[PDB]
């Protein structure tokens, strides 16, 4: 199955300090899987005709000072290279590489070694690990059930080696509540933390099938990050100047639309590099006793 | 200049109870103008190389019970027909018609009479009246200046007759604070109103060039509408079931990112048709003494 290459002009609907860029990346994942796995992901149903959704489970966006999501402005010309990797019948890994158009070797194919071991400052690397799910009850967003639409073709797809394991990554994050081990050298934990109550926003958090929208988890994480930034006495203009060189998200659950979520955030500062921080955000559903997401942001400010 | 026809599969990034559908419509407007007016709207600059933005000024989405934005779910197949109409060198009108794919006569071209006088229940009609603007000062979002990028080609475009005037429509709305005259028969004004303070949300309201994003005005309007809906003792599930058969928005201004806006809402109920209402929302910037938007929603619930 060939990789998909696209020439993309940055539009208002896919950039800025909100979640529009991650929204576009997720739509590109559903297009890529549809093309490579001979399944209409947008209209997928199981054998009883129940809708099945290719849910986001693990999401990484890795950039750097030379190209990060905040670098993108209206009219920028990009190259996007996308492809899927076999994770069996119930899950699939999609990769996207984003380069500036015309940049040296932008036409190169996907390279696992480049994504997992030698990422280049100037390219953006996206991993989307997705899992097929159905609701266990109409109108309930809890206890989603593993699924696989009939005719889902993972058999074409290239394999990952054992070393490159989005599953090991997300398992450790569910346990540690961070993607960057607390014992990692060269950081100090600030004493300041925040815990923000966030009722589900039924205007802005909800998708076209009545679930919490995967992109709105990035918005909730940034709401927690901004609460912590303000607690540290830092300015709104400075928040809008933050360079996010790496972000990882695990979606442990969805949530009913009447839920009140809790957004917890903490920060580690670099003892090596001024302005470098690791921010961890945990999203909880206290009423059901669930952690529904974990995120780690690596920033320079 | 030919009209642009597209086959569109509804994606998560362009539907649901948020502003993603209007975000997609605006990106389609910038693509359509780029194609028909021989100008890269995404990267437009004036002669001094200052960026110039094709700002949204008047926006209408007209549907009906048979097809409205809330009808759209993942995987729906649509037909989109788009084209521009001459409004001179500083403004341009773009129309989009949206039909279900395969529906009778979905291939028909744009028809002004159909848009302005005989809209069909089952098609969606979009009007975007846009104006070229530059900032009057870097980092300021107030007192935007009229502009026209060099080489903007309106000379190709078809003409509107005098009868069809988005300008008369928006002028009346700026004066009346509604698109549906208060003296219109068959409605009664409820005494219940809301006035909500909304600090600009720098996570969710801001675009890739540091302005308030045109789609986030629709979110702010729905926040006001939901405040009024809750004031009337109505449920969240019922709000998510609302059928918006017509909505009009005028963008009178933008706003600095530290602004605190005021969202005012009022409602008229039908004395003819149960469940039919007209909701008016006014967005104010009290500190600068400006009305920055007016919206009217026609709903069935
Ligand atoms: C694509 C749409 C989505 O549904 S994605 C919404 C964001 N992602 C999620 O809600 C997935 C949350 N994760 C889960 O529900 C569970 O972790 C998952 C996939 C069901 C596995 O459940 P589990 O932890 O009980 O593991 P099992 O042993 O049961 O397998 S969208 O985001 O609204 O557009
Ligand atoms: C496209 C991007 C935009 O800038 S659209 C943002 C939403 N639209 C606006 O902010 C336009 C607000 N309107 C205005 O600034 C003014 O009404 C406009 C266009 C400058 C005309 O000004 P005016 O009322 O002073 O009339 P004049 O007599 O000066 O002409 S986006 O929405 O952020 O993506």
């Amino acid at each position: 199955r060939p990789e998909i290459k696209q020439a993309v002009t940055v539009r208002p609907g896919m950039c800025g300090p909100g979640s529009l860029f991650v929204g576009q990346l997720g739509d590109w994942t559903w297009e890529t899987v549809s093309a490579q796995c001979d399944t209409d992901v947008f209209a997928a149903r199981d054998a009883s005709g129940n809708p099945t959704y290719l849910a986001f489970y693990y999401f990484r966006v890795r950039g750097g000072r030379e190209l990060h999501p905040g670098s993108l402005t209206f009219g920028d010309r990009l190259t996007v290279t996308s492809g899927c990797y076999d994770q069996g019948t119930e899950s699939v890994l999609t990769l996207h590489r984003i380069d500036r158009a015309g940049s040296d070797d932008a036409q190169r194919p996907l390279d696992l070694h480049e994504f997992y071991e030698r990422p280049r400052d100037g390219s953006l690397y996206v991993e989307n690990f997705n899992r097929w799910v159905t609701r266990s009850a109409p109108g309930s967003n809890e206890d989603l059930v593993k699924s696989s639409p009939p005719g889902f073709r993972n058999d074409g797809l290239p394999q990952l080696p054992a070393a490159y394991s989005p599953r090991a990554v997300y398992r450790e994050a569910r346990t540690a509540h961070t993607f960057r081990a607390l014992d990692e050298p060269g950081f100090r934990l600030l004493p300041d933390t925040v815990e923000v109550e966030h009722p589900v926003d039924i205007v802005r958090d909800v998708n076209g099938v009545g679930l919490l929208y995967f992109a709105s988890y990035f918005s909730m994480v940034d709401k927690a990050a901004l609460a912590l930034w303000r607690r540290l006495g830092r300015s709104d203009r400075a928040f809008l100047r933050r360079v996010v060189v790496d972000q990882q998200m695990c979606y442990l659950g969805n949530a009913d639309l009447d839920s009140v979520l809790t957004l917890g955030a903490r920060v580690r500062v670099s003892t090596e590099t001024p302005g470098e921080e690791l921010v961890d955000v945990v999203i909880s559903d206290r009423d059901s006793g669930r952690v529904i997401a974990v995120s780690t942001l690596h920033t320079q400010h």
